[PDB]
């Protein structure tokens, strides 16, 4: 089973299909939407549903230029670390042995070792946050992490913040397994971001099953000549 083969009928829904012509009729309207259009399901694109092993939730994509390209809390080659992945990067620090600080927020590395970088949102008008959180998204989203639950086993869930754990509130916590914590933006991250150890725990998960752990050193696309 592939995303498209569960996915499907959802996207042949009206809500859905109206999420997507709204979107672009906003990207002609005047004001900018990210991420690009080619963007917006690329955490379903790195990340198979047969390949998921760690789901993490955002909530709403990045709104500035250049941030967002279609996967939670990452950032494009060249763009600065938000601060909500550098207190991401610090928890890995203080955690995993041998992590540093990267020079880059940019996380496909992560999805392309089944880590699901799913904001629960998917879309987002230029400097307005939330703006697009009543379109359709919250919707397909909740379909997404339903489907998760259903058709995966022993999937580890990162859920940050309390809109993350109210949608991860159906999963089966002795099929997958749960881990919760607040949302590392700088607003909650020292008030238990920080100190949840979720990435060592997460690897130990995998490892108790027999899959690889998480790399969590992300890797910047190399040159070629």
């Amino acid at each position: 089973l592939t995303w498209h083969d569960v996915l499907a009928e959802e996207k042949q829904q009206p809500y859905f299909l109206n999420t997507l012509q709204t979107v672009a009729s906003e990207r002609q309207s005047g004001v900018t939407i990210y991420p690009p259009q080619k963007d917006v399901f690329n955490a379903f694109r790195f990340t198979e549903l047969g390949d998921v092993k760690v789901v993490i939730l955002g909530q709403d994509p990045y709104h500035g230029p250049g941030q967002a390209h279609g996967l939670a809390f990452s950032v494009r080659p060249g763009i600065a670390i938000p601060p909500s992945l550098l207190n991401m990067y610090k928890e890995l620090e203080n955690t995993i042995p041998g992590f540093t600080r990267p020079n880059h927020g940019y996380l496909e590395s992560w999805a392309r070792q089944g880590v699901l970088l799913l904001n629960t949102v998917l879309t987002v008008r230029a400097g307005q946050a939330h703006s697009h959180a009543s379109l359709g998204w919250e919707t397909f989203t909740d379909k997404v992490i339903s489907l998760i639950n259903q058709h995966r086993e022993g999937v580890v869930f990162l859920l940050w913040g309390s809109h993350a754990q109210k949608k991860g509130a159906i999963i089966d916590k002795q099929r997958h397994h749960v881990l919760k914590a607040p949302q590392p933006s700088p607003l909650s991250a020292h008030r238990g971001f920080f100190g949840c150890n979720h990435f060592v725990l997460a690897n130990q998960w995998l490892e108790q099953h027999g899959e690889t752990p998480i790399d969590w050193m992300p890797v910047l696309p190399a040159e070629s000549e």
